[PDB]
């Protein structure tokens, strides 16, 4: 079956002429690190690349780029042969010259200053009849080769000459322009476009295979998330880069033009898509188009919702067209859209975390170019509400700032611009500093669900919490194979109890990064919102987004605070049953076993936590949480102090043995007095940047104790009334 | 398509597709050419999408749609054979002129289908692919509970595709036309199945769930004083109907048992209806609550519609008392112990038909704050009271929580359930979970044995907890007795 060709795939590596492989692969065609590599293809071209050794991509695969793929008229599952080609080459003389569709605003020469620096400490090669795409220079121009020494023998090097006659040739409809949205410009969203890599990629690209089988394709794909998250381009890349014909409907554009022929328009959308098989289509607003939640008002409304509904339903194989809808709420869809063969399958995507929002950066930034005291790393860690389309306006805004602090002294007010400036703007950390003052986010107030970075090695001590949530929701994680076998189920829940500021929002997130899961934290007023303002269907969103981001878990903060406000133990002439506890209950009642999510409890009175939530099967299982102890302590200083200047003199062993009945808490505030002494006396003295020993030593006599001797009393009580190791502690069996 | 009846569909969403005017005119048009093609039968694939009428009262052309589908319903007359079936999600959500008679006097509801009918749900979709010798689908169709018809339909073809997914990546035929010669290979795994049963997402999770429970009065031991009690009193009139129109004597309408938490109630009602061969509807403590909270009490309406048409039925209410409860119990308010959801249980129970084989179990933990009109007689005056298990009973509860655990020979669970006396189920329960959970344990750091020994079990009792006390075992007899009065005329002699 010749062995030699394998699909292409996407690659993760953000160089610009990179094929990355397999361990088994090189030594099969005895290639080094640095050879010439030629690779073909269809309209009988041929390509000229270099490959790049790599162990830790895959297993056996190889990786191809973008800038390749368009060149050498490649699509997504293709075969490529490979094969080396040991062959001297040296470039003579070379000749390059743009499309006329990108070189707008730009004068005098431009090949001395950017092509020539660029080339060098590089050794790219370039075939005949190739069109290779460059960033940088503020902008994203291309060049093309028309006439040059005979192929091949094209290697750069700096005693090569260049010339240019002065008239560009217009491109032409064989090629694609590279401007455009692919794959490789989405950051953030890895697990959520994974998912739709294995749901469109079987139909449009093999549609016989399709009209051969009898399954049935999705048939419709809904996005979710605030705006701004990605939903349009993730729609518009999966179409550029599958060759299926993409057809864009917004949907304030139905409601736009009259009564009577917006329906008429959003049908003919779907007889024009289908002629153009495959295809797919997108819908940007459906929450404008379907919100029969509360409308009931306006006979089009219906009509069109209706319109759409059988313009759906009509779905059979015919041809391959796919339906993708972007909305920002899951209940802000009218439920008959969701029904089977119109949105069966739904992917909600939200904010990207540090790591995901790093990636986002740099696709915003290739063009402009950065200096070396500027990082893009620690500007996305203080950021956390951020949606994609915030630092994409964020990169531009400072753009402005960067370029505006030099025009004030260049002073060049002229019609054309000259474009030997561009190379010299340098965004620089300033012009950052700034960035994140004035610009204030959309997307603050939602459910963040991120895996925490926070593991069990940086907290010391607790080996009795630590040995039995270890033995509770990570032995169904990592080992679910030996619950089948022994026939148990996992148990769905466990709420921990303790003194408050001890650490228990940080142990649920430890125990989310040793299972590897996704950790969603619900904190007291989110829950004591809904239980105010009537409003219960909140909780309905909570658990569907908990469940789809297996595996996850789920981490209730303060569930007293219900009790607490209705009065606790007695309160009013009602019990210790309400709504919002009622709603939890419910849910997690429904709950799957099977699913890996999980729900964790916190509170601090478990004395007026209703009963009922502790039955067997929702949070039987009910572990303690005790002060620090000197190992723990140590721990508790050491993350306050890690990004602190700490002396070698400043001894966390002997501050932490000394304090012994101290919460999380004291140890908190003792650190801050510490740094607010420290920082004072750097200020006074102006008139030194490391915290001394006398620091601590006198912000060590501020040292309070929150929690009495009374409530720990009061807490072991609850322990041991349910622990209960008496009457059968001593059993010997007979034989 | 097997009788041979011209089928003409009719979604529903296509009427309000088009515009004012005409859209009337056609599903006119669709009736009489239904007729002359004799005998025909029409479907609506969409009704509740047409007549919404209870909360829309919005737009002049939908009670014109919704009277015009009355009035060509309302002229059928014998002329020819045409059957108009509909469809529709909820027996409230229809107008209800629409039930009126000759438009819709016949009603046939449907449900999630159970393991059993969902195994014969699987195989007729999956007749065209081929499977491995180590794929059963009955082992798969054990697990899911909350997944409708089109669920597994989805979920067939989706593990398809994962199937020559992993093969298309390694044979690497890319070409315009593809063999035949391939197809004969393409055989499905377990793996396949294992990995679509995690990112499929059912959509009917939270709903009435109507099936034929599997747990016999064999597997539950002991618990002769309330076997014999319950096969009198709902057994009797469901096999022997004769013997009590003879006897001139009106089966009881419901029975309350009450007993310590975690004792099996929810079982015991299981067991009965699988005896009488009856479906069981299950009505726990949140669904209750909730309607008392959010002031609707509809609710309960379509429970005792849907608990009457799945003739015969058991109808189960766990934790009746939660109500009570929530409210404060006993005094609470200002208040006695009457509230909206008792009331309406009240009012449905009183209403219902003696001669149909509907039941009424209440279970509850606090019999104290019940109020005391569900306990008159002809709603629940039946009153039993559950036990702790006795050691007979106690051995049945611990091989059910051992019957899919590896038990060594060993482990004796008669000496175990002997031990423990005082125990509740939910006491064994957490013994045996203890006992599996340090097996495991064991098991996993073992591995830097596949068998529940001796001494997992023995250290395992060491932590053996008793979470009813004795107080509560007198209450509850306090109001056994209460009811007993076996007194007074214990000793009576006829004359002659
Ligand atoms: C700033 C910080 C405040 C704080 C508090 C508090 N009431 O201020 C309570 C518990 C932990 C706390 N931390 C804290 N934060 C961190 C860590 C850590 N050590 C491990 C630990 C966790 C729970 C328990 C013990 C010790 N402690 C470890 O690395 C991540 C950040
Ligand atoms: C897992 C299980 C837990 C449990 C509990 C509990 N609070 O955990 C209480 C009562 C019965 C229980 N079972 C249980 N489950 C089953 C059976 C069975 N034995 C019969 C029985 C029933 C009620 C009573 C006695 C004994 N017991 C029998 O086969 C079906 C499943
Ligand atoms: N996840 C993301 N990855 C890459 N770019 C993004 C992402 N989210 C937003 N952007 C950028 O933000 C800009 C605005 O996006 P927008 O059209 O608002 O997305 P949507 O239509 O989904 O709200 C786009 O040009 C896009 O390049």
């Amino acid at each position: 079956n010749r062995p030699n060709r394998l699909i292409v795939d996407e690659a993760i590596n953000e160089d610009n002429s990179v094929v990355s492989l397999s361990q088994p692969k090189m030594d099969e065609l005895q290639l080094f690190r640095g050879d010439t590599v030629l690779l073909k293809g269809k309209k009988r071209r041929e390509a000229v690349c270099i490959v790049l050794s790599d162990d830790t991509c895959s297993d056996e695969k190889i990786r191809m780029n973008r800038v390749v793929r368009n060149n050498l008229r490649v699509r997504l599952g293709d075969v490529i042969s490979i094969q080396p080609c040991p062959d001297v080459k040296y470039g003579k003389r070379i000749h390059v010259l743009p499309i006329d569709d990108t070189v707008e605003g730009i004068t005098g020469n431009l090949f001395e200053v950017y092509l020539k620096p660029y080339f060098l400490e590089a050794y790219r090669p370039i075939r005949k009849g190739d069109i290779f795409l460059v960033r940088g220079g503020m902008r994203a121009v291309e060049f093309k080769v028309v006439e040059t020494d005979p192929s091949p023998y094209c290697i750069v090097a700096p005693d090569t000459v260049i010339h240019c006659e002065g008239e560009p040739i217009k491109r032409e409809d064989e090629e694609e322009s590279l401007n455009e949205v692919g794959y490789d410009d989405i950051g953030g969203c890895r697990k959520q476009l994974a998912q739709i890599k294995e749901m469109v990629e079987l139909p449009l690209r093999h549609p016989a295979l399709f009209k051969a089988i009898g399954v049935k394709p999705p048939r419709g794909i809904l996005l979710y998330g605030p705006p701004g998250t990605g939903k349009t381009l993730i729609a518009r890349a999966v179409a550029n880069e599958t060759g299926a014909f993409f057809f864009l409907i917004n949907g304030p554009e139905i409601m736009s033009k009259l009564a009577g022929e917006s329906e008429s328009n959003l049908r003919k959308a779907f007889e024009e898509a289908e002629k153009n098989a495959p295809a797919i289509i997108f819908i940007d607003e459906l929450d404008a188009i379907a919100p029969k939640r509360e409308k009931t008002h306006g006979e089009v409304e219906r009509r069109i919702v209706s319109q759409l509904l059988t313009l759906m339903d009509g779905l059979k194989q015919r041809a391959h067209v796919i339906v993708m809808a972007a909305t920002n709420r899951p209940n802000s869809i009218d439920p008959a859209l969701r029904r089977f063969g119109r949105f069966d399958r739904e992917v909600d995507i939200g904010i990207p975390d540090a790591t995901g929002r790093l990636e986002i950066l740099q696709i915003h930034t290739k063009n402009m170019k950065l200096a070396d005291d500027v990082d893009l790393e620690q500007v996305a860690n203080e950021t956390h509400g951020h949606v994609g389309a915030d630092l994409a306006a964020l990169c531009s805004e400072a753009a402005l700032q960067a370029i505006r602090k030099k025009m004030d002294l260049i002073d060049l007010e002229d019609e054309t611009i000259d474009a030997e400036v561009m190379n010299s703007l340098a965004v620089t950390m300033d012009d950052f500093r700034w960035a994140l003052s004035q610009s204030n986010p959309s997307a603050l107030r939602e459910t963040v669900v991120e895996v925490p970075q926070v593991t069990w090695e940086d907290i010391g001590g607790l080996e009795d919490v630590k040995r039995e949530l270890q033995e509770l929701v990570q032995y169904p994680v990592e080992h679910p194979d030996k619950f089948l076998k022994f026939g148990m189920t996992p148990s769905k829940g466990v709420l921990f109890y303790g003194p408050p500021g001890c650490g228990k929002t940080l142990l649920a997130k430890a125990i989310a990064n040793e299972c590897q899961a996704n950790f969603i934290s619900i904190k007291g007023p989110e829950l004591l919102t809904m239980w105010f303002g009537e409003s219960e269907a909140n909780v309905r969103e909570i658990f569907d987004k908990a469940r789809q981001a297996a595996p996850c878990v789920l981490f209730f903060d303060e569930l007293d605070s219900i009790a607490k406000a209705r009065g606790g133990n007695i309160g009013d002439g009602g019990g210790a049953a309400d709504r919002v506890i009622n709603q939890i209950l419910t849910e997690m009642d429904g709950m799957s076993t099977k699913k890996n999510v999980f729900i964790i409890g916190a509170t601090n009175r478990p004395d007026i936590i209703d009963p009922a939530i502790l039955r067997p099967g929702r949070l039987d299982q009910l572990i303690y949480i005790p002060l620090p102890d000197e190992k723990s302590r140590v721990a508790i200083l050491k993350a306050n102090l890690r990004k602190s200047p700490v002396a070698k003199d400043v001894d966390l062993e002997f501050l932490a043995k000394m304090t012994n009945g101290f919460s999380g808490a004291d140890l908190t505030e003792i650190c801050q007095r510490a740094c607010k002494l420290a920082i004072r006396e750097s200020i006074e003295s102006e008139i030194v940047p490391e915290i001394r020993r006398d620091h601590f030593e006198e912000a060590m006599r501020f040292a309070r104790r929150s929690v009495s001797d009374n409530d720990i009393r009061k807490y072991e009580m609850f322990a041991q009334t349910l622990q209960q190791s008496r009457g059968f502690g001593s059993f010997r069996f007979p034989s």
